[PDB]
């Protein structure tokens, strides 16, 4: 009697492009047939797909997670030729939500941004706002799983997007404003005094980039006022923000439930303090992931309907979660478009032919000697949506420890412009902005 090795299932992209395949291999008297795993699009897909053992077992990513479905069942055959004791059962073929072309484009630009910025890493995600499908999710630096030598687990192995949590910063501002709009205390045109560009929250003092004076709720977003944001928190009921942020998906891991996925950090209003609630308003007394960020912006661009995040191609269309009223979501959407226009703080996110709506952010490390916030250690963030008239894609870009042209989040904005434009054209999304 001899074993009959089950061919491991094919992992493919949404259009059937093979991403993980198995090829017959022989051991030499008699022969022994085994299978060798091969990854045709290596570096862009490695952190999501993972890797197998010498034995053929998944030890990382989706190879690990979906190992029982992908491995199948080994057969048995009597030892001359040929009579089966137990029939062979091939592993299940898996089709992902991922578009390998969008994946290739995202990885290529993430490398360009990481090299130009002498960064520690550059991570991104693209989601179909209407379906909840992840079309691209990659991180630079990645690795080649087909190669057996060397390796660096410490960073490259290692889905950063799913495992890394950070303070969202200004990327939180549109959710703070959405909480203020739903309270019925405010309208987009409602005024908040931000003079003289500073404000005190206990022994902590908050500053804006400039004295923006009296701002509307739309102005809080467009000028990215930390003062306006904190003042909104102060005027609202104590429960307002932690409760709206919980309904938006923060403080909990996403529907993907990727191995090792972070849930972020979000405290309830009972864990107290008005000045701590003042800090949450501009994204500081809380931790988020790129997945929670992507799902929140996809919601804002899908008439307040948060579609469940998925790494698998759909064979049912979910109804989604109605987190916000459609009028509020549309209002916030309109404020995000204005951030990219003259007078705005996200002008470098602009794409010709496509109306863009988004927000920059900066996530600063606390600093070892506790002498304020670190100027070197920080994440440049960009959360955006396009085309604004009928949004198709939500995209988050995170650049770790950049040393480039701009200080702060602005560094992640032209990276988004690049990926979003090429991604919308590849999907053949019709233009919605007059060309000049």
């Amino acid at each position: 009697t001899e074993r009959l090795e089950a061919m491991r299932g094919v992992i493919s992209d949404r259009h059937g492009v093979p991403l993980a395949i198995s090829t017959p291999i022989m051991k030499i008297v008699y022969t022994e047939k085994s299978y060798k795993r091969y990854y045709p699009q290596p570096q862009p897909n490695a952190q999501i797909i993972g890797l197998t053992n010498s034995e053929g077992r998944g030890i990382e990513g989706l190879e690990m997670q979906l190992n029982t479905r992908l491995a199948g069942v080994d057969g048995e055959q009597k030892i001359k030729v040929s009579e089966v004791i137990k029939e062979v059962e091939s592993g299940e073929n898996i089709t992902l939500s991922i578009d390998s072309r969008l994946q290739y484009i995202m990885y290529r630009e993430l490398t360009a941004a990481g090299v130009a910025n002498n960064a520690r890493s550059a991570t991104a995600i693209a989601v179909d706002v209407k379906t909840g499908e992840i079309l691209a999710m990659t991180s630079w630096p990645s690795y080649n799983p087909n190669d057996k030598g060397g390796l660096s687990n410490k960073d490259a192995m290692r889905n950063r997007g799913a495992i890394d949590m950070f303070e969202p910063g200004s990327t939180m501002k549109p959710f703070t404003v959405a909480a203020a709009l739903e309270s019925g205390q405010y309208t987009p045109n409602s005024i908040v005094n931000t003079a003289p560009g500073t404000m005190r929250l206990g022994w902590h003092t908050i500053r804006d980039t400039h004295n923006y004076g009296a701002l509307t709720l739309t102005g809080i977003i467009v000028k990215s006022s930390n003062v306006g944001s904190a003042k909104l928190a102060l005027s609202l009921p104590k429960e307002a923000l932690p409760s709206f942020f919980r309904r938006a998906g923060f403080g909990q891991s996403s529907d993907v439930k990727f191995p090792g996925e972070s849930a972020g950090l979000l405290y309830s209003a009972d864990k107290l303090n008005s000045s701590q609630l003042g800090t949450m308003a501009y994204g500081y007394g809380l931790n988020a992931t790129i997945l929670q960020l992507a799902q929140g912006y996809a919601m804002l661009a899908n008439h307040g309907v948060e579609m469940p995040l998925s790494l698998h191609k759909l064979d049912q269309v979910p109804e989604g979660r109605q987190v916000l009223d459609p009028k509020i979501a549309d209002q916030v959407l309109m404020m995000l478009e204005q951030v990219t226009l003259p007078g705005g703080t996200a002008k470098q996110a602009v794409i010709p032919g496509y109306r863009v709506g988004g927000k920059t952010g900066t996530a600063h490390k606390l600093r070892a000697d506790r002498k304020g916030y670190s100027n070197s250690e920080y994440r440049a963030l960009f959360a955006g949506v396009a085309p604004v008239s009928d949004p198709r894609l939500a995209m988050i870009v995170v650049v770790e420890n950049p040393q480039g042209r701009y200080y702060g989040g602005l560094v992640a904005a032209p990276v988004f412009a690049k990926i979003m434009q090429e991604s919308l054209r590849l999907l053949n999304v019709p233009l919605d902005k007059p060309l000049d």
